[PDB]
């Protein structure tokens, strides 16, 4: 154990401490070699202060150490002894003559290589330390090196010996010395300032007119050059020329203007303070002032917005001319030059603050209004009841789904909806939204930059840089290979520098589609097309043999299914139905037929409609935005499968499933779980005729007889698929092999390897038909064909695309797909799983990625090497019953051919056979064991009811009625009967019941003392399931009866001779022998392998691996008159009789030499009555009825020839004694 190992180190760790090792290592290993020697000698080894190793007295002797009183001083320590995991005290002080010898110290010393004073004090360290522990741990466990382990527990002591050790030394101390000998050998005024300045502009004056104006409008009409205006008469001005300036204002501007501070405004200050600008730029200022122009407005008549990069002269003077039309182009330069000044660019920022214009308030997330107006617009919409109210009103007021509105629906729209917004704002958002088709807007637009890392963005990127630099998709992928691993890395170095290559791997298991491990140009064009519908997952209808959703889990080479791009959701039949009066509307008004639309929709002629080619197409018709798109091409494909055919779109213009059988697999597998019978009875439970096959004969009496499943609902269509999907091997015929998969298979676990030939995809059920057609097909294939290629190249008629119409044409002259009688709408479902990127066609390597994994050859082998491995014990059996019995060890072709037709006959033809050979032999004539070897390698209510059953399995073949035994101890019939008489009646059953689990039965029926009687019977009894099993089994007996009768006389006899070893029992060899010489005998067929075997299985009641003759008996005792006669046969009087008759031969061939020399015939009558008369001188009775067994047989022509009968009771009595 580890404590004992930590407790050995922290014992050496207190000692190199102390002397602060390998010495007492040393000495340690020493005396435990010297230990094992001496046990080994079997004298004992008496050592001062420890004790003596001694062995246990008698019989066998077991090692047991006795420890020293003196061991630990003052604390008491017992003897104890070790045993079964447990230490019991033990209490013998005799040794039972058992010479001990004391501690050899010299020895010691000389296997230590160390000084023998040395080892001893050593060794006295240890015993002191030991003692110290034992003194302070109650338990102590401590190892001896080749010993065991010294082990002290609540101050008992004993070692855990070593096993090995005592069994050597079983048996030492009775042989002789030199025996032991061997054994034993161990070799406000800016604002003021241009206010004025504004009306000075504004009313054409200059500063002489200026100044009389507001002397007038302050003083009234004046004519004198020198005036002067205080700050009252400032004030009372101000309010005469509505400036719209408060009175800080006021007073700063008088303050401001007052250049000499004299209190009064002269004109010689009026020149100081303002100055003459009469340039168009402050013309320009004045308009947006006057105008209350916001910026951005201002900014977009320009031509440039707020994201516009500086701007030089030029442009400047070009948006200039935008602004003012009638501004010539000189003026535009000297504004421009006045507005740069020094600068060769100005920003934006700088320009907007220049021109003075209008900035909106209550900004808080960009300075522009619009991107404003989206946010707040976003934030409402996700505060919501619903988000998608406004794509909804929108689809609503689109009655053509076009995706396209005018101004004033749009605006409706707008008015109509929660969003709280103003007329102004409505109309300002219109104004710089795109106008498509003159007055139209594409609200989807609107819609994604108000929504406005992921797959998406991933194949963006990659369609653009695809794009950027003129790269075609094959072009791509040669450029790329100057595999998935070589994208991935591409694609980290070239494209996405930001992304961890994980992430570059997590996207490119989504670039590969088909999963083989390589990207194609396939794989490309569908990743290109139609990325879309990857997040539509939640909407695939889990047919439950599929379930949950499963990811690309970054397969090592374990692949998974596909759940990939697909429009699934579909639109409303109202919606469909309005959609499809205006597209027959405007169909009729262009007179094109409705199968006229259905050949021109196909592009490629396949004849069939993809996403794509749709999309594509139908837009060139009606206008429809691509949900409306994707949702009615849900709506046609109520297959789901891809595609859309002439016919469903024929119906949408104008089913069947598989729940039931997986269904009916479920409820199978719940009943069994009440029964309790094995996987080999509930094999033979159904298999009513031994045939091994549940044919669709067997299949439909077990589903109707057991299920209870009407019979109007059992065609042979369903039932064929039931039996097929029940095939693994596609045999047309379920082995134990096949029903065992069927029944023990987990579904979620990818057991489906050994289906689809080491191809393993995940969370897919094995049982799927889908894989089961697939796997037929290949199988097909590989059949009838030599390459894929050649079977694709002739399959596609020397053409590069697979259409639909070719593989139903080769299905159907073919008869792959017979068994299954899938239907129109399940091959066009069949066809689209075999299309990986649902391009609508198969390709070369889809081809090959769909059955390169098949082989027949190999099927075969592995199949034939697992029938060999689970019906064999070992691989010895196996390679001796394939030799036939062959004396040299070594298995001929005929030999071998034999036994694969006995043990899987009709499975294989001669072609087959010689294939095999070839195969297994190597070429080689002949095939030896290595070569075999190398190519074919409360808890008690459930006891009772465990009991019970095994009683009523024991019950089957005792003759004797449990009914007459119980009433004949039952003596009054009163039903009451107590424990003693139960006992004997058992006994008298004789059904070998151990005492515990008879008294277990005593406490199942003790009832106050008593056990009851009736209720017992009606405990005890055959299940509905054993009475059908034990019904099947007649018979095939009654025929292997007859036969036994006929030829081998009786069972009892013929049980005697093949006896061979005469231990009482028989194996399965003997059976074997047994059939064989019934069958040589009989003119019948030999019985194959496993029918042999349950046969066996069924006559051995016991389980114990032979058969008795008890057994024997009971078995063919079951087959008045024959009943009595089997009754007869198994008793003490048969044998007691045939030994009379056969002891006295001598007066039988006296008396029948008599009678025939009196010319007296030897008949029956004659002979019986002799020999009754007989009997009676011995004191013997016999049955009437009983006689022919003695004397039927012997008769030739219906006369007794007494020689005949005479020799063959001589011989029986010779095989008897023995």
């Amino acid at each position: 154990s580890e404590q004992s190992l930590a407790s050995t180190k922290t014992q050496k760790l207190f000692n190199n401490l102390i002397s602060k090792e390998e010495s007492l290592t040393k000495t340690w290993g020493a005396f435990g070699l010297y230990l094992s020697r001496q046990l080994r000698m079997g004298r004992g080894t008496n050592i001062p202060h420890f004790g003596t190793f001694t062995f246990s007295a008698p019989q066998f002797r077991v090692p047991v150490f006795l420890v020293s009183k003196e061991f630990v001083l003052g604390q008491p320590i017992k003897t104890g002894i070790f045993i079964d995991k447990h230490i019991r005290p033990y209490n013998v002080q005799t040794s039972g003559s058992i010479s001990v010898t004391k501690i050899n110290f010299t020895e010691i010393a000389q296997y230590a290589d160390q000084n023998k004073e040395a080892v001893k004090i050593s060794f006295e360290r240890i015993i002191r330390q030991l003692a110290d522990q034992t003194r302070q741990k109650r338990v102590v466990d401590m190892e001896i090196p080749g010993i065991g382990v010294f082990q002290v527990r609540n101050n008992i002591a004993a070692v855990h010996f070593d096993e090995y050790l005592i069994q050597n030394i079983k048996g030492v101390p009775k042989r002789p010395l030199s025996e032991r000998k061997q054994k034993g050998d161990m070799n406000p005024l800016e604002f003021g300032l241009k206010r004025l300045k504004f009306w000075i502009r504004q009313n054409c004056f200059n500063a002489q007119d200026a100044f009389l104006e507001m002397c007038n409008c302050a003083l009234g009409r004046t004519r004198a050059q020198r005036v002067k205006v205080d700050y009252k008469q400032f004030f009372e001005a101000i309010n005469k020329m509505e400036l719209d300036l408060n009175e800080e204002q006021i007073q700063e501007l008088f303050k401001q203007l007052d250049a000499n501070k004299d209190g009064y405004i002269n004109y010689t200050d009026w020149r100081n303070t303002i100055k003459d600008d009469n340039d168009h730029l402050q013309y320009i200022k004045d308009v947006i002032y006057k105008r209350q122009l916001h910026t951005d407005d201002v900014l977009k008549t320009m031509g440039l917005d707020r994201e516009h990069p500086p701007i030089n002269k030029y442009q400047l003077k070009d948006a200039l001319k935008k602004l003012d039309l009638t501004l010539t182009d000189i003026k535009a330069i000297r504004v421009a030059q006045t507005l740069l000044g020094h600068e060769e660019y100005i920003s934006m920022y700088d320009l907007a603050r220049s021109f003075e214009t209008i900035e909106e308030d209550d900004k808080i997330f960009d300075p522009s209004w619009f991107k404003d107006i989206l946010y707040k617009i976003k934030q409402k919409i996700m505060a919501l009841e619903n988000p998608n109210e406004i794509r909804e009103s929108f689809e609503n007021y689109d009655e053509h789904n076009e995706g396209i509105l005018d101004t004033a629906n749009f605006k409706t729209c707008l008015m109509r909806s929660q969003l709280k917004l103003t007329v102004k704002e409505i109309n300002r958002i219109v104004r710089y939204l795109p106008k498509v088709k003159v007055n139209n807007i594409d609200y989807y637009n609107f819609l994604k930059l108000v929504e406005r890392s992921d797959i998406s963005e991933f194949a963006v990127k990659l369609g653009k840089f695809i794009k950027d630099k003129k790269f075609t998709i094959p072009s791509f992928l040669k450029t790329v290979r100057r595999t998935l691993t070589q994208m991935s890395e591409f694609l980290h170095r070239n494209v996405f520098k930001g992304n961890d290559r994980l992430d570059i791997d997590f996207y490119v298991n989504e670039l590969d589609i088909d999963c083989d491990g390589y990207i194609k140009e396939n794989d490309v064009q569908s990743f290109l097309n139609r990325y879309t519908y990857f997040d539509q997952t939640q909407y695939t209808p889990l047919s439950m043999t599929r379930s949950l959703t499963l990811k690309s889990l970054d397969p090592r080479t374990v692949s998974m299914n596909t759940k990939t791009l697909y429009p699934f959701k579909a639109l409303s039949e109202a919606k469909v139905d309005t959609i499809l009066r205006d597209l027959r509307k405007k169909m009729e008004l262009k007179k094109m037929k409705a199968a006229e639309l259905f050949s021109t929709l196909d592009a490629d002629q396949d004849g069939f409609l993809t996403i794509n080619e749709f999309s594509e197409n139908i837009r060139k018709i009606i206008e429809l935005s691509q949900p409306a798109i994707d949702g009615f091409f849900a709506y046609m494909d109520k297959l789901h499968t891809g595609m859309v055919d002439l016919s469903s779109f024929l119906k949408v213009m104008r089913e069947d499933n598989f729940d039931w059988e997986n269904e009916m697999v479920f409820r199978i597998r719940q009943w069994f779980k009440k029964e309790g019978i094995t996987v080999e009875d509930s094999f033979r439970a159904i298999d009513q005729n031994f045939k091994r096959e549940i044919n669709v004969d067997d299949l439909e009496i077990f589903l109707k007889d057991c299920l209870k499943v009407k019979s109007e609902e059992l065609n042979k269509a369903k039932l064929d698929r039931l039996f097929k999907l029940i095939d693994q091997y596609k045999r047309g015929k379920v082995n134990f092999v096949d029903w065992k998969r069927f029944i023990m298979e987990d579904f979620g676990y990818g057991m489906n390897q050994t289906i689809m030939g080491g191809k393993k995809i995940d969370n897919i059920s094995s049982f799927d038909w889908k894989i089961n057609a697939r796997q037929q097909l290949g199988l097909v294939l590989t059949r009838r064909f030599s390459t894929l290629s050649h079977s694709f190249d002739v399959i596609s008629g020397y053409r590069k695309k697979l259409l639909f119409s070719h593989f139903k044409k080769w299905v159907q002259d073919t008869d792959a797909l017979r068994g299954f009688d899938l239907t129109e709408s399940l091959m066009q479902e069949l066809f689209s799983d075999l299309d990986s990127h649902n391009k609508g066609y198969l390709s070369e390597s889809d081809w090959e990625i769909a059955f390169g994994g098949f082989d027949w050859e190999h099927q075969m082998h592995e199949e034939i090497k697992e029938y060999v491995k689970q019906n064999f014990k070992s691989i010895e059996k196996a390679f001796e019953f394939f030799c036939q019995g062959n004396q040299n060890k070594i298995i001929e072709q005929a030999d071998f051919n034999k036994a694969i037709n006995s043990i899987l006959p009709k499975r294989f033809i001669d072609s087959d056979l010689k294939d095999l050979w070839v195969y297994v032999s190597s070429g080689q004539p002949q095939v030896d064991f290595h070569r075999f070897k190398i190519a074919f390698q409360n808890e008690d209510d459930v006891f009772e009811e465990k009991l019970l059953s095994k009683i009523r399995r024991l019950l089957r073949p005792t003759i004797k009625s449990v009914k007459k035994v119980l009433e004949q101890l039952d003596v009054n019939n009163i039903g009451y009967i107590t424990n003693l008489e139960f006992r004997n009646a058992i006994k008298t059953l004789n059904l070998g019941l151990a005492q515990n689990e008879v008294d277990l039965l005593l406490n199942i029926c003790e009832i106050d003392g008593r056990v009851n009687i009736k209720q017992f019977l009606k405990f005890i009894d055959f299940s509905e399931s054993d009475k059908k099993i034990v019904q099947r089994s007649i018979l095939k007996l009654r025929e292997i009866t007859n036969q036994v009768y006929t030829f081998l006389l009786s069972p009892k006899d013929a049980f005697r001779m093949f006896d061979v070893d005469s231990n009482g029992y028989l194996d399965f060899d003997q059976f074997s022998q047994f059939i064989g010489k019934l069958s040589q005998l009989s003119g019948h067929d030999m019985l194959p392998y496993s029918i042999i075997k349950d046969l066996f299985e069924y006559i051995d009641s016991k389980k114990d691996g032979v058969i008795d003759q008890a057994e024997w008996m009971d078995i063919f005792n079951k087959f008045h008159f024959n009943q009595i006669l089997g009754e007869w046969g198994k008793t003490k009087e048969f044998d007691k009789i045939i030994i009379s008759i056969g002891k006295n031969r001598r007066f039988l061939l006296d008396m029948f030499g008599s009678l025939q020399q009196r010319n007296i015939p030897i008949t029956f009558e004659r002979a019986k009555a002799i020999i009754g008369q007989m009997l009676r001188n011995s004191g013997q009775s016999l049955k009437e009825e009983s006689w022919p067994i003695i004397l039927k047989f012997a008769e030739r022509n219906g006369l007794i020839d007494y020689k005949f009968l005479l020799e063959v009771y001589k011989e029986r009595i010779k095989r008897i004694d023995s």
